[PDB]
């Protein structure tokens, strides 16, 4: 399995970004629409809100915060990678070599019935990001040395499957997200179903290949009780992994 040092110096944030976000009818871009509308539902429609949330290795997108910045007053984001936080960082900025993101946010101003336009959903983001850390989910304290509040909710989106070799890694990792997260606090989680790898161009990362029965028995075994789980059936490109569609599950943790 891919060790994590290889996170810091092979994961190419750029390349990520254009294999992946571009959203210029692909299988990525369908992907990243359903990802979206699920987020609207879970922060702007069901109410997840509150005064804090972490998201967990974010790597260098923003897309998973965009209703997320509606209902939290802070939200903090997180990497195993220092490259994917710089490249977060320069979006954050509004620096010149920042990733173009204005289709995707049109889309969740479109979503969110129209009621803002795209430079005032990124300013709501930009306001409502104040921290940007280092995390290793495999650890007891994901967040090293850094305290935070308990949050109100814990957001990680395609990152628990790369992260962790096997199942019972992933059960720990799901107990040491749960350290942040303040009793009876949301736990919102979306990937890849039955995923072995995924490409970044030639460079190739290992996945953890669970299949919904073992994901909810690891959220169940981690000290959580579940809302709802949805399975989609879309895959990505033949070219990028070899998954059976993806999941998204919300629970709460007891
Ligand atoms: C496939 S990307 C997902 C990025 C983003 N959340 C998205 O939805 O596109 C996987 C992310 O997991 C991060 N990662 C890998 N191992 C990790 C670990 N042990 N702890 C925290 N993050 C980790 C990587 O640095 C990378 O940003
Ligand atoms: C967009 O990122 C991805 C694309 C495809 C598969 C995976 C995966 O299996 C684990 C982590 O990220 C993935």
């Amino acid at each position: 399995f891919t060790s994590k040092d290889t996170y810091l110096s092979h994961f190419n944030p750029r390349d990520y970004l254009e294999k992946y976000y571009k959203f210029g009818h692909s299988a990525e871009s369908q992907i990243l629409k359903h990802l979206l509308k699920n987020l609207f539902k879970i922060f702007c429609l069901d109410g997840v809100k509150g005064d804090l949330l972490i998201d967990i290795g974010s790597g260098p997108t923003i897309y998973q915060l965009l209703s997320a910045c509606e209902s939290f007053k802070e939200i903090v984001v997180t990497d195993y990678s220092d490259q994917n936080l710089q490249e977060l960082e320069k979006w954050l900025k509004a620096a010149p070599a920042a990733f173009d993101w204005s289709p995707v946010v049109t889309y969740v101003c479109d979503l969110e019935g129209n009621r803002v336009k795209g430079p005032e959903k990124e300013e709501k983001l930009r306001q409502a990001v104040k921290q940007v850390l280092k995390c290793d989910v495999t650890q007891s304290q994901p967040l090293g040395a850094v305290p935070l509040p308990p949050a109100d909710c814990v957001l990680s989106t395609l990152c628990l499957d790369a992260a962790c070799p096997d199942l019972p890694t992933y059960c720990r990792a799901l107990r040491n997200l749960g350290s942040l997260l303040k009793p009876g606090g949301f736990l919102v989680i979306m990937d890849a179903l039955k995923s072995s790898y995924y490409m970044i161009g030639e460079q190739k990362f290992s996945s953890l290949p669970l299949g919904r029965e073992a994901v909810e028995a690891a959220v169940k075994e981690a000290g959580y009780t579940i809302e709802w789980f949805e399975v989609i059936s879309q895959s990505y490109s033949s070219t990028m992994a070899n998954n059976e569609g993806l999941f998204s599950l919300v629970a709460r943790k007891l």
